[PDB]
DNA sequence: GCATTAATGCATCCGCGGCCGCCCTGGAGAATCCCGGTGCCGAGGCCGCTCAATTGGTCGTAGACAGCTCTAGCACCGCTTAAACGCAC
């Protein structure tokens, strides 16, 4: 099983971590950076999607 | 034949009157909202693939922990001008 499931995170911690590793950012990356990044992206995406869905539903649309 | 004097054709200067345009009220017509109504098409649930996230071990390595060093920020003191404020035209 992946850490995202045991941490209840929808976004992939492993994918973010491997993006950071090959993203020429720092040679040493702690385990907290990928989980923090996944959490913040999940929060931002959730808020944006909720607002967009509100804007869609107030215009008689389901998309 | 010439002046002349009353009859006559207008002379041009007002008197009068035919001559309008603006607000307020009378509804009239175009635009909008909105879902039925049906045709269209793509969002996505399902099927099959595949590759890298996770696991464990190896191993070396950077940073918290003091630990110490020294250093300028600050609170304080008092002089010297020095602009800021209120006013007034």
């Amino acid at each position: 099983q992946s850490r995202s499931a045991k941490a209840g995170l929808t976004f992939p911690v492993g994918r973010v971590h491997r993006l950071l590793r090959r993203g020429n950012y720092a040679q040493r990356i702690g385990s907290g950076a990928p989980v923090y990044l996944t959490a913040v992206l999940e929060y931002l995406a959730a808020e944006i999607l909720e607002l967009a869905g509100n804007a869609a539903r107030d215009n008689k649309k389901t998309r």
